């Protein structure tokens, strides 16, 4: 039987059952410690935000929103300071929802973080940065380098799991898995980032192990790490994602 692993932590139970309703083998190795955990200091970032910037960075579509929510709920107004930053979106999602706020960026990346480099503006002020989870060293220094005072926005932090990262990375070079599902992109970049061997990693994921993503974003991770994703499931949905990875093995031999 196919042997496929879970990276999530989120729906353990609904992974088994449907795993083994299509008659798959499934395995579970997370590679976050837990559930996302609130930051203390979020409600201050966003009234730092509410002060005024003259850059803004999103890199996700409901980042993007959920910020802006955040802020009318606070009562502070958001658009306003935004409506005269240089607004740079990292894909098209965040760039939809900034879009969709009535705030269009100026420029957008091709979905990597780092595409944003390239097109950091040279100035003095303040940038804001839209997280998802975790800190992003390589853009957030390019931020300052340029001379931004760097505000990161994250109103929850995930952690990876450094234990689980490694057992996961061992099965995988040890070929005990067909096949490994992520849910969400941060998934991906915890993985590779805590990997001791990420070329041989992505030589597996390549050839010997099937990656599956939950979500074009998640996808865009697999393929910034050089992975070529086996399966991508654009409705995002864990089931969806099953049912559809079990049509494309078929397929594959039809």
């Amino acid at each position: 039987a196919v042997r496929v692993a879970y990276a999530g932590l989120r729906r353990k139970e609904a992974f088994k059952a449907l795993a083994e309703k299509l008659g798959f083998t499934p395995l579970l190795f997370p590679v976050q410690a837990t559930e996302k955990v609130p930051v203390p200091e979020y409600r201050d970032q966003v009234r730092a935000l509410a002060q005024g910037v003259d850059l803004f960075l999103a890199t996700t579509g409901v980042g993007v929103r959920d910020l802006l929510e955040a802020g009318k709920a606070l009562g502070l107004d958001l658009e306003g300071p935004l409506a005269k930053a240089f607004r740079l979106a990292r894909g098209a999602k965040a760039a939809r929802a900034l879009k969709e706020a009535g705030l269009p960026p100026h420029a957008v990346g091709d979905g990597t973080s780092k595409s944003l480099l390239p097109l950091l503006p040279q100035g003095r002020g303040v940038a804001a940065l839209q997280l998802y989870g975790k800190p992003l060293p390589l853009l957030e220094n390019a931020l300052a380098e340029r001379g931004y005072r760097v505000l990161p926005l994250m109103p929850y932090r995930h952690l990876p799991d450094p234990e689980g990262i490694l057992r996961l990375e061992e099965a995988l070079l040890r070929g005990e898995v067909d096949a490994l599902a992520f849910v969400a992109a941060i998934q991906v970049e915890f993985l590779f980032e805590g990997a001791k061997d990420p070329k041989a990693l992505r030589e597996a994921l390549n050839t010997r192990v099937k990656a599956l993503a939950v979500g074009r974003v998640t996808a865009d991770a697999l393929r910034e790490w050089g992975v070529k994703p086996f399966y991508v499931d654009e409705t995002e949905r864990l089931g969806s994602l099953l049912q559809g990875f079990k049509r494309a093995l078929q397929k594959e031999v039809a």
